[PDB]
């Protein structure tokens, strides 16, 4: 890119545990739990009931060190950086004598000019990293109470003190490893005149005609004289320039602040996943002197608008996104950390992450406030999927310190990673925490501290979520929308609250509503609802022994963190299903609940567009194996509700909706265009596959882009017997004026504890190849929710929980690296019928 060398330290690391003097190679970026581990000095941490034999590795100090050559060559370069892009968390940092830096925040990368102290020759240096408890032992002493941090699993609730990873301490659905370490690279740069210390693409217009932006740079010059320099900006589509600028600077020692204009005419726009490509422009900034481009450094670039609109309205205060102009309707999930352990989540992991948001036409994810902010790549795939990314800023549940100190570890992280991430296309907004102000109005705290120290937390409050994050926004980040707190306003205790803003709606679940209750709660946006299940049995294996297999064992509760967890499932699972009486039966079950009580509000919401503009379910994803509210377990196994979530994002869907003794058909599109001259049709087929009275037809419908409404209503009295409800089921499809289907549904009448399912024989036949299965399968009767499981981890299938309609064949095909040609793939096929006698 230009003349400088980059020289990545991530060779040659020992680690030891302080005061023992014993050191042992470690790998960086990584954690002292993962060296450990590596030298079978912990147990696997997510095996059993290892959790407890894993803690103390918290209450050591840990010191890592390296050495490195450098020559006389790189030694005489003008400048040399070293760059920490992450240090998990308080680390006295030494090189060849000199401490150079004492860090303290996570969550920020640190740059440090080193040439002055680096030798030719052998170079050290040694990291010291203090225990985050015994560190904040004396803070919390002087404290004097306890802040109400529920989900920091220890006595003293250290989490708050700590700029570190809120799940770190434990979560609801998470392990406690209070983990330290280089946890993202370090990087010597040898370098000559100057540094790009950031480079901001700022979008100041778009209209179709033209894209108007400001290209700032901010140059370090690490040389003593004043050094005439050319800035030059590329913008380039797929190789090719489409416009080019340059300004003549002669740079002055330290700071330097460049502005350069730059036209796009015609842009071709960034679109989300459902409405076009996710187009990505190369900028990229040089700083040529004389011949040598001395310093360079690109983004990719979006070009689109995002707003978020959040304004008082009829039916109390909206929340949506505004894409290109165009109200959209979000689809997505709830994102946590991929790993107890961060640097273990590979390249591969995030791909397939958001292959997995892709497939399931998401749009939307949010990045929930007790994680981290994600690395680099994590946004790049989002612009590269076309998926809008929500940030919480890392703060979740309970309210934090304020004081001076404190406030300005915050404002060094919010001003590096709102620097780190505002070229991302992806970007849409900033929330300032996770569940925080509810917490203080709502959980309380009135009652567990005086009044003095609950005063103290409200103005604490205003202080950093009030004034400090959305300053810093304001400031940085100029055209992006900050909340304070999500959810702002709406309380799912208090229906008068709901027409105000975003939701976390976890009457399901916590308020042990049934699924039905999504059909009439209905929020503006809900950015928060959830149901559990325990993952698959080839996770579970991973994880529990036969004995180790009950609901409520020690190692199954001990793989739950919710407040109650498992009976709960078997509570929800007795309303809609016959309770198996095997643990493998009651897992299956399980899975298919959580995917059909999950898709029932999925559906709610899209069909309530315009009142409702958003769900962004609890949650994507694990960070261990563990019974979860995830749609996706630790392996990367879909569960139901991923299969089911893809269904009812389906860019068109028919959704028929059965309340009061009578069917409504609704057609939702999320599509640009309006579909013409499309006909409904559906007919009633009973569980031997015989037709039941005369197919329906509904002719001349039009269904308007990004809309939802009803084309079909008819009560179910003088239509079909209660006796016909339970032994067969509505076929729907929904196809253009030619005859051509766009989609299909199918409907049940009944609850499927309630259904006459005829037991059944799901018979199948493979062609198995290098890589891929392919699966036929036939059964003359209904099969209701098949699971085809096989005992491959993260084995993917082009369906999987889905209904087998009687005597209709039905191919899927299976793939992983692990399938070989001649080794054939172990495949059980389970549904419901199944399960009981
Ligand atoms: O409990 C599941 C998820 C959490 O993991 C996560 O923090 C997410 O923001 C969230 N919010 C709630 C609702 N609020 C509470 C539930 C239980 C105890 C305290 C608060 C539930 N959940
Ligand atoms: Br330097
Ligand atoms: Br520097
Ligand atoms: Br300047
Ligand atoms: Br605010
Ligand atoms: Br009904």
């Amino acid at each position: 890119n230009d003349t400088s060398e980059v020289m990545l330290l991530d060779t040659g690391w020992e680690f030891s545990q302080s005061g023992t003097e014993k050191w042992m190679p470690a790998t960086v970026p990584g954690t002292v739990h993962q060296d450990l581990i590596s030298h079978e000095l912990l147990p696997n941490p997510f095996y059993g009931m290892n959790e407890k034999k894993i803690q103390w590795v918290e209450n050591e100090d840990w010191e890592y060190r390296t050495s490195f050559i450098v020559s006389e060559e790189q030694l005489n370069r003008d400048g040399i950086q070293l760059i920490f892009e992450g240090l998990d968390t308080y680390a006295d940092v030494y090189l060849n004598g000199s401490l150079l830096l004492k860090a303290d925040n996570m969550f920020v990368g640190y740059t440090l000019p080193v040439k002055s102290v680096l030798r030719k020759g052998e170079n050290h240096l040694y990291i010291y990293f203090h225990s985050p408890i015994r560190q904040t032992l004396p803070q919390y002493a002087s404290n004097g109470f306890n802040y109400p941090a529920d989900n920091d699993h220890h006595e003293k609730h250290l989490s708050v003190f700590s700029r570190k990873a809120p799940y770190s301490y434990g979560w609801d659905w998470g392990i406690r490893m209070v983990t330290s370490g280089v946890w993202r690279p370090v990087t010597l740069r040898f370098y000559d005149i100057a540094t790009i210390s950031d480079y901001y693409v700022r979008q100041l217009s778009l209209t179709d005609e033209n894209a108007r932006l400001s290209n700032e740079l901010i140059v370090n010059q690490i040389v003593p004289q004043k050094i005439p320099a050319e800035v030059r900006v590329n913008v380039s589509l797929n190789g090719t320039t489409v416009t080019e600028v340059k300004q003549q600077v002669t740079l002055q020692p330290g700071i330097n602040h460049i502005t350069l204009p730059a036209e796009v005419t015609n842009p071709v726009r960034w679109m989300p996943n459902g409405w076009g490509t996710p187009t990505l422009y190369d900028f990229s900034a040089q700083i040529a002197c004389g011949d040598r481009i001395v310093a360079e450094q690109s983004h990719r670039i979006g070009l689109r608008t995002i707003r978020v609109v959040n304004e008082k309205d009829k039916d109390g205060e909206s929340f949506y996104f505004e894409v290109n102009g165009i109200p959209m309707f979000a689809k997505g999930a709830n994102y946590i950390p991929q790993d107890a352990l961060l640097p273990n989540v590979t390249t591969e992991r995030y791909q397939t992450l958001f292959r997995d948001m892709k497939e399931a036409n998401m749009n939307m994810v949010r990045i929930w406030g007790g994680g981290t902010y994600e690395n680099n790549l994590f946004y790049d795939l989002a612009d590269e999927n076309g998926i809008l990314v929500w940030q919480d800023f890392m703060f979740a549940c309970t309210p934090y310190p304020s004081d001076p100190t404190f406030l300005k570890r915050v404002e060094a992280e919010a001003v590096y990673n709102i620097r780190r991430l505002r070229n991302h296309a992806s970007l849409a907004m900033w929330c300032g925490n996770n569940e925080i102000l509810e917490a203080l109005k709502y959980w309380g705290f009135e009652k567990k501290f005086t009044p003095e120290v609950y005063q103290g937390l409200m103005h604490g409050y205003d202080k950093l979520f009030r004034e400090l994050l959305p300053s810093t926004v304001k400031e940085f980040d100029s055209d992006r929308f900050y909340v304070h707190s999500s959810p702002y306003l709406a309380n799912w205790g208090r229906p008068e609250s709901w027409g105000t803003g975003d939701s976390h709606n976890w009457g399901v679940w916590y308020g042990k509503k049934p699924f039905e209750s999504l059909d009439t709660d209905l929020p503006r946006f809900m950015s928060e609802f959830g149901f559990q299940s325990f993952p698959e049995m080839k996770t579970i294996a991973a994880f529990a022994a036969p004995e180790d297999y009950q609901i409520e064992s020690e190692v199954m509760n001990a793989h739950q963190k919710s407040s109650i967890g498992n009976s709960l499932i078997r509570t929800y699972m007795e309303r809609d299903y016959i309770i198996p009486e095997s643990f493998e039966d009651f897992v299956y079950v399980g899975l298919v609940l959580q995917g059909q009580g999950m898709r029932h509000g999925l559906e709610a919401h899209r069909r309530n567009r315009p009142y409702c503009m958003g769900t962004l379910y609890w949650q994507l994803n694990d960070s261990w194996p563990v019974v979860s509210w995830s749609s996706i377990d630790y392996y990367g196994n879909w569960k139901a509700l991923h299969y089911q979530a893809k269904r009812a994002f389906a860019p068109v869907l028919i959704n028929p909706i059965q309340q009061n003794d009578s069917l409504s058909v609704y057609l939702i599109s999320d599509r640009l265009d309006t579909m013409e001259q499309m006909t409904l049709e559906m007919k009633v087929v009973d569980f031997d596959g015989k037709t039941l009275g005369k197919k329906i037809q509904v002719h001349s419908l039009e269904v308007p882009a990004n809309t939802s409404k009803c084309v079909y209503r008819a009560k179910l009295d003088g239509w079909l017997t209660p006796e016909d409800c339970r032994r067969s089921f509505l076929k729907l499809i929904l196809k253009d004026k030619s005859g051509h289907q766009v989609a299909e549904s199918v409907h049940f009448f009944r609850k499927t504890k309630d259904l006459q399912l005829p037991p059944t024989s799901v018979s199948y036949q493979m062609k198995q190849t290098d890589g891929k299965c392919e699966l036929t399968l036939f059964s003359s009767m209904l099969a209701k929710d098949i699971f085809i499981e096989t005992p491959l981890q993260g084995a993917r299938y082009s369906d999987n929980f889905f209904d087998l309609l009687p005597g209709e064949r039905k191919k899927v095909i299976i793939t992983s690296p692990r399938i070989k040609k001649g080794e054939e793939l172990p495949v059980n096929i389970k549904h419901i019928r199944e399960t009981y006698k």
